[PDB]
């Protein structure tokens, strides 16, 4: 670990990598150090709940096959592209180094320095906090003791992919708690594995259907049927009361009286932004939405920026906000990098989200998407190209935010408009690809729409 580094990136995920790339692009000789608590070099997360499950050496290499059959590495860059932390301070033309297995435990804003868990002290000139978040657990699990806890997976990293993939091959029943996109993706991934093995997969949540807090009743229900068609036993309207061990089996007790016996549990119930450094750093966090509060240029302080899942930014349309989008991590990380190199540009990007439940069904979302808001959905029969696989064959990539582009324009599918009076504040696209720029334009203009069935023609 160097005693000093010009650019210090705390956390080694998607946002940090984007910032590292941006800093180097604007400053060819920049010296950038990434401190990552995890043992792995920077990698993208979407494949962990998708393509990596649709394949035995893949678990070792982590080089997956996209829906189009072509391989891609989960890592942002090959390990030989990074320089050693030891050489970073004076190596010719600089570079980007990564300190894996090390965690920043103290931040001293006034002295521009951080302390690592091993006692190491590092000063910086410009710092980016890109710590992401920590998965949330169920209070029922927290209050159940060590045994139950040891048999519950909080899905987020490469290590969770490997341990869960192992378990799916070794046990007879796995239960997923959570109806969100991630829980549903895992449900489909695990369901397919179970079909060949002849095992069981259960998914339960308090809502009436999958993604119930986001999707309107019609599409929420359609999604639940989709998951059931994969062999998964889906249990909606399920409120967990307690969880314990009975005769070596996990026993989940629900409020309506139902009891569920299973071998392992996977929880996908949201995340808690990692703002532990706010304590010693004396930085302000948002008690309502979570995360480090930053200004328009993503600054927490004159020389400290925040990007990705850990940032509570000011959405140009919605006010204080925090999101969990790959697109956001990439764009905000890139911007932070540019601002750390004298750009002084505001974050006005409208972050998009995407989810693939296999090669045949996908979703895209943007803006305020809440099922409690008044909505208007327009649907139609899907064509042969309206699916994630075709979209990937066309674009050559499975990372939707890449093929969709970051710009704004100048039944088996459909569009769902979320409204505020007659203005569209959010949009969900079901099996419609390469039209996000149109969605961004509609939301940005913020005009009132007398029809919408006319607007749907745009998609
Ligand atoms: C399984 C899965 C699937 C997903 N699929 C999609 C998808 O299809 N579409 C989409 O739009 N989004 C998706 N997302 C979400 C998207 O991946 C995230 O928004 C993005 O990864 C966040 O990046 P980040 O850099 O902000 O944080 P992270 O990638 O979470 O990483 C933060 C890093 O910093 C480390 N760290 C934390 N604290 C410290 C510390 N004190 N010192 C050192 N290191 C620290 C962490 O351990 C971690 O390595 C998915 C997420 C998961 C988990």
């Amino acid at each position: 670990a160097p005693s000093h580094v010009p650019f210090l990136l705390i956390g080694g995920g998607t946002a940090a990598f984007a910032a590292a790339r941006s800093i180097r692009a604007r400053d060819p000789g920049a010296r950038v150090l990434i401190v990552s608590e995890d043992p792995e070099l920077p990698y993208m997360r979407p494949p962990l709940s998708k393509e990596l499950w649709f394949s035995p050496n893949v678990t070792k290499t982590l080089r997956f096959k996209q829906w189009n059959g072509k391989e891609r590495s989960i890592y942002f860059q090959p390990p030989s592209f990074y320089v050693s932390a030891q050489d970073l301070p004076h190596i010719e033309n600089g570079g980007v180094a990564v300190l894996t297995g090390k965690k920043v435990v103290q931040l001293d804003v006034r002295d521009n320095m951080v302390k690592l868990n091993d006692g190491s002290q590092i000063t910086y000139e410009k710092c980016l906090i890109a710590t992401g978040g920590t998965p949330r657990s169920l209070s029922a699990i927290d209050r159940a003791g060590a045994e139950v806890k040891s048999r519950t997976t909080l899905f987020r990293k490469i290590g969770d992919f490997r341990s869960l993939e192992k378990i799916s091959r070794e046990v007879k029943s796995i239960t997923i708690i959570g109806g969100g996109f991630l829980g549903s993706e895992l449900a489909c991934a695990l369901g397919r594995k179970a079909r060949a093995l002849g095992t069981e997969v259960i998914q339960l949540f308090p809502e009436k259907g999958n993604m119930g807090k986001i999707l309107p009743e019609y599409l929420s229900n359609w999604t639940m049927e989709k998951v059931r068609r994969e062999g998964v036993k889906v249990m909606p309207n399920a409120i967990v009361q307690s969880v314990g061990v009975s005769s070596g089996k996990l026993l989940i007790k629900l409020k309506d009286g139902r009891k569920v016996e299973t071998d392992h549990i996977v929880a996908a119930v949201g995340l808690e932004p990692n703002v532990e450094l706010a304590k010693t750093g004396g930085l302000e966090i948002d008690s309502d939405f979570g995360g480090f509060r930053v200004n328009a240029e993503l600054q927490a302080r004159s020389n400290i920026w925040v990007a990705g899942d850990a940032a509570c930014f000011y959405d140009i349309k919605l006010g204080r906000r925090r999101v969990e989008h790959h697109d956001h991590a990439v764009v905000s990380g890139r911007l932070a990098g540019e601002n750390m190199t004298g750009a002084a540009k505001p974050y006005w990007h409208q972050s998009m989200f995407w989810s693939d439940l296999g090669p045949d069904v996908g979703y895209e979302a943007i803006g305020l998407v809440d099922s409690s808001l008044p909505t208007v959905g327009v649907f139609a029969k899907a064509t042969a190209q309206d699916n994630p696989k075709s979209a990937t064959e066309q674009s050559g990539t499975g990372i939707r935010s890449e093929s969709e582009t970051e710009s704004e324009a100048s039944y088996g599918k459909g569009v769902i408009f979320y409204l505020r009076d007659k203005v569209v504040v959010g949009i969900v696209l079901w099996n419609i690809f390469n039209r996000m720029p149109i969605a961004r334009k509609i939301i940005k203009d913020g005009e009132q729409h007398e029809d919408l069935n006319e607007v749907a023609k745009l998609f």
